[PDB]
């Protein structure tokens, strides 16, 4: 109910208006999430990010405040931070860190990383999924679009929109939430899936630095998604070119079988991570694909 979902907010937020608290607002993007701004804080001089949101036109307004509730109890270096949120009528503001870096999505489309570089992204990533796996959190959509970068190269997992909590009751889930292309087989294939789809998810996203898309990306999602259940683990176009240490990390990510496919925890462990450079490494590349998105 509308008004039940207005009340549960309200006691969610801070009180009053944040147009006191912030200010020299921009719009960054706008979409079917809502309106981005870039603004600063009045107090601390932080520069943070904004997700603006107008419930009127919001559809499933039990998943935002979901996305919250999980970012406000399960707060990590590897996901972006969560400062606060408000409520002014209908008017819905998320308050965010802002990383000046872009999107990994940015980095794959514009540049050529190393496997030292991707050592340390996926490294990042893998203690986001970690931490939140061991809090019964699924995150159901990874994919470069949802890794945001900072000018000194750390690296944070963001867009709670469509996670899952699970319990030991219910320790399964069924419900295709994720894109299609970082989508895992199993997804598709069966009625059952646990923390290992986000498992899968890096391992596409490790294509997607490799050679710059995920499998199929070219093709209809409809399609795309028939193409992973029936192909099952994607095949690089030039496996050749790659370390034996990354093919079996790949390969580790991207089996099949979900009780053989590593979970985070053990792929934490894996020596392709070893080879990690620092992440200042990936600053140029970040300036870079800064300059060649504007």
């Amino acid at each position: 109910s509308d008004e039940e979902i207005l009340e549960k907010l309200r006691s969610i937020v801070s009180v009053g208006d944040p147009k006191k608290k912030y200010t020299r607002f921009e719009k960054i993007g706008q979409g079917a999430s809502g309106t981005v701004y870039t603004a600063m804080d009045v107090a601390t001089g932080q520069e943070v990010a904004i997700r603006q949101m107008n419930l009127q036109q919001q559809p499933k307004k039990e998943l935002i405040i979901n996305e919250i509730l999980v970012m406000r109890e399960n707060k990590n270096p590897n996901i972006v931070n969560y400062l606060d949120s408000y409520l002014v009528g209908d008017e819905l503001w998320v308050v965010m860190e802002y990383l000046a870096g872009g999107s990994l999505t940015d980095v794959v489309t514009e540049t050529c990383m190393d496997e030292g570089q991707i050592a340390a992204v996926c490294r990042e990533c893998l203690q986001a999924l970690e931490f939140l796996h061991s809090n019964q959190v699924i995150h159901r959509d990874i994919k470069s679009d949802n890794i945001l970068l900072g000018m000194d190269g750390s690296v944070k997992l963001t867009d709670f929109g469509f996670c899952a909590q699970i319990t030991p009751e219910q320790s399964k889930r069924s419900t295709m939430v994720g894109t299609p292309y970082w989508m895992a087989p199993e997804v598709v294939t069966r009625k059952a899936y646990g923390p290992k789809v986000d498992i899968w998810s890096l391992g596409i996203m490790a294509i997607e630095m490799i050679e710059g898309e995920p499998p199929y990306l070219n093709e209809n999602p409809l399609r795309a998604l028939y193409l992973i259940a029936t192909n099952g683990t994607p095949e690089l176009q030039n496996p050749e070119k790659l370390s034996a240490i990354f093919r079996d990390f790949l390969n580790r990510c991207l089996e099949m079988d979900v009780e053989k496919r590593g979970s985070a925890k053990e792929l934490l462990q894996h020596q392709f991570l070893k080879i990690a450079k620092p992440l200042s490494s990936l600053t140029p590349l970040i300036a870079a694909a800064k300059e060649a998105t504007k």
